[PDB]
């Protein structure tokens, strides 16, 4: 049923952009939220990847890849604006005439803005939670933030596209089921692939990055590694999500 | 996107609760008394578990707790019973969008709390009788944990609690937008599984943590004037996650002019 | 919604006695079946038991638990009658006005007897297996059988009621949700607190003690302390199960 | 509810025999099928006993029954012929009037035969593979056939009806609720249950004994013991199947 | 319900024709995600081969099972085209009458040929990330890609048959339920059988080969072997694809 999803993903897209014309504070707020959330996933992965780690043990990425899931669950099952996601929604409603380039332009823009302000609203109050002043979980924050930003941008711009694959073809998945449960598993075994593989998120970096620059503790790595690692890793998302997802649901989902 | 039919949703369900409140005081605590020794029961399991694992030292209790304790909240939702800390959001949203009244907000967070509680002392004293936390690894648990709670700096304490609504109200809001029980019930299991395991505060299930070790004859590591401590700043950062965080939002995100 | 659930309680409640008032093989043949449902479960978490055991891990407490679900989930989706179970509807529907109290008496009593019969014949039924002449299974009986009698009565007492409260609570959920799979998810979680936490279920136990008695392989049984266990635990599940969730389930649910 | 049940039972009774007397070949095709799709659950369970008892583990059983749920997953979703299944079924049907008795022995011989002939198929099919030319699975292939062929009668006999009791209560819930996904749980919970404990399924042995014969390793099968272990499970069986939840089906759901 | 399935299958082989005789490109962009959606699986899969045999761990292959469902997940809620699959709708629907011979080779061979463009881009891709410069995944990859071509033909070819038998049977059952989780769960049953037991899938195999050929790590893969496996497997597939579960689907569901 591609035509019904790629009718269902322009709908999608007019909706997002139609709420950003109405109210920015609605729009900014519901990303706001997406990034807390995706980034509390973060938090419950990186808590595990300490705890495994100091542990010396060979199940840490796969432990850490399965509890994940909650992060897109979040995102998903509240309906708020999460920027990898509009990389798919956005170029598919807008290949079908459904929105201008401006149009996606300016939810990329927002969606982008906005998730970053709920990481940084989240990395200031774990931080301040005291999980983080020493130990294994506050040094996982440390090494992984500086080991991504230390990355070649080819490396990372590809880590990006796997990612955004996953994580927008769950999102896709979501469009083409009625069980909100058959939802949540797809997204689990989604997340579970994508952090367990390796793949990079930009969005879920922005509380990696949020945590480490508000931790008193971590010194390892400077705010323009940061930009380095968002910036190499949205440009990879934004074509997974919409170069491979977006023009790819358009394709089999036209009609002449 | 269906924020409108939702806030709907939640502001009736503020509703429901003063209503119920104002015809029957024995049945909004009875149900409130419920709650508690509902997430309580999640308690005494994962410090069940959290015992057996820690006196085998084990790096898997913390992450194998946070898993167990899907019960809690499960509970509570299925039986539809009154939780103070699934009413920060409630009432908080239902206030701002003209349904109930910050008399109303503060009558319900009080009847709730204080009837959660009951059922925390409730269910504490029982699980003394039991005899199971009169030696061993679990009463151990019960008396070690109680104590680096309430050992606790303020602040941290706060912020911890602030975290742990978020993911509490945000699974009881996931409630309010599906139609799946199946589905309300994995997202129960994924919002605990996370604030348990990274170390957040909820002060119901407190209750029972202080219920269990104040009551118990042999732990003593406790003080109830500690146990009033953590139980302040937890509730204290609880109301800032279910109200200021997503209470607000809810609205926020609902309303329509 | 708790009018519905009382009065559908209420209804649970008339439909036993009248099975019952209709036809006593019927209703004996329903609970010998549910004694034998639950002490399937038995089977299943004591043969985890001796393999777990034998070997010493820590888990050996919680893998159990997370077994058990079975226990009650054939008993809910067979329909048949369990005598914990009974404690909440039958003591609902009698406050409720639906019932009287000798009706709640004899189908207190009626399944009692029937889901001990049940248990008696899966013991000869699992003895002439083999699978207890002897080693770790027959072991961990023995050993489990021992302890669960030379157990102080307030004890016992107190451990039954917390089980009959889980017990219960996941049959009134039963009875909140249209969802065949959500009821099975909650008894498994309930069956997995109780198991785990260390509860004592009275139903279970008959087989427990039931094998415990038919096995040449001893015990430090000797019936008379079954017969301690069973009376103590007993009356622990009627205090959890009519005094707390009956009750409960009757004071949320009325209307004037 | 237990009528509707018992008329769902009748009939899937009288259609299993409309069937026999419609196309011989669809009813074979049918159960070869059945036969082969539980021998595939074989397959799993037994690849997975030789790698974790090569090792040494604890768990080797737990996690060996844990898998056991595509056998008769298979077997329900696709609606093939089973014949563990058909003694409930054939059974309550013959006590409510539906089917006579030599239309329950028509499905049974047929059924059993037909499951036969997938396990053969499976058996050959498998050997090919060269995954039992020698190793820890070949091992434990020629191994468990071994002490299956070599247990007194009555153990197998006894064995045998609590595997049943099982496999035929999930069979059961399949028809007590809609949800597929519940079926799916349900049959889950039940062969976890009966592989875990140590009971003995019929057609489960065709594929076991398929494969260590046709298997290229010696052997120290003996195919003349071969039947002995499939005449004392499938007798096991039969009682399990029809004797207990046959005819308590029918009892429970009858009308006067 | 099989006059039902046949039908709804014969339909999905008619829809299949029609899809490439409309549109060459839908056809093979559609084929083109199938294989990247199985390679992703793939990715997923030996990323942890790799992590728990370079800890040596005996659980390796079952984790590794347990962790394959998002391969014929993503496909059959995307509603790709995946040639394995292919092999049971078409044999079906052609001896239902619905579509040709020539129409069946077509899908076979567009299908085959489209999920391997789909393995091609993931290998470029995903060897883009350095994930596979040097290291135990990527030594693992080698590996596994080195055993498969220095494989028997008989060997690849009755593990080919197998394999196709489960990934088949799971879009057989994904064609019976419309519970959506019904459908993920059965095909993670079917995709924990197949890879665990040892099975051989062509589609998978493609990605396997994409990466090891464009990764830098030295092997014995010989290109000549990789076409020799894909040849020996593919044949296995297509025989229990199609001469197993089709022809079967078509005698239990014809009517006269
Ligand atoms: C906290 C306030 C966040 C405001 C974010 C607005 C940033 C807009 O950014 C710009 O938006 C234009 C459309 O308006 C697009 O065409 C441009 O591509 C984009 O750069
Ligand atoms: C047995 C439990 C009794 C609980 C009684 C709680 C009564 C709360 O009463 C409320 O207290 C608020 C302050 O918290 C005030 O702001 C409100 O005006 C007042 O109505
Ligand atoms: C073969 C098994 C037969 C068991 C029948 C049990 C009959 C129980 O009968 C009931 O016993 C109760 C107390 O035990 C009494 O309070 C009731 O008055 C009485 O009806
Ligand atoms: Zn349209
Ligand atoms: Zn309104
Ligand atoms: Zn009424
Ligand atoms: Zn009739
Ligand atoms: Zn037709």
């Amino acid at each position: 049923a591609h035509k019904e999803t790629l009718d269902k993903l322009t709908n999608a897209a007019i909706n997002k952009i139609n709420l950003l014309n109405t109210s920015k504070v609605k729009y900014l707020v519901s990303s706001a939220f997406a990034g807390l959330y995706v980034g509390i996933g973060i938090l419950l992965i990186f808590t595990i990847g300490g705890l495994l780690t100091d542990a010396g043990s060979p199940m840490t990425k796969i432990v850490m890849g399965l509890s994940f899931a909650i992060a897109l669950s979040l995102v998903i099952m509240t309906g708020t604006e999460l920027f990898t996601g509009n990389n798919m929604v956005m170029s598919a409603g807008m290949l079908n005439k459904g929105v201008s380039i401006k149009d996606t332009s300016k939810i990329w823009a927002y969606s982008w803005v906005g998730n970053l302000i709920g990481a940084l609203v989240l990395g200031i109050i774990f931080v301040g939670t005291g999980l983080v002043d020493k130990g294994p979980v506050a040094e996982f924050f440390a090494n992984t933030a500086a080991s991504k930003a230390s990355m070649p941008f080819t490396a990372l711009f590809f880590r990006g596209i796997l990612c955004n694959i996953l994580v927008c073809v769950s999102v896709l998945c979501s469009f083409r089921t009625n069980s909100d449960t058959a939802k949540i598993i797809m997204i689990f075994l989604c997340l579970f692939a994508f952090i367990t593989s390796g793949f990079e998120h930009s969005v879920a970096n922005m509380t990696i990055y949020s945590v480490s620059l508000f931790s008193p503790t971590i010194s390892t790595v400077t705010i323009g590694g940061a930009i380095y690692n968002l910036v190499a890793v949205t440009l990879g998302n934004i074509v997974g999500g919409a170069l491979f997802m977006g023009l790819g649901t358009y394709i089999l989902g036209k009609e002449k």
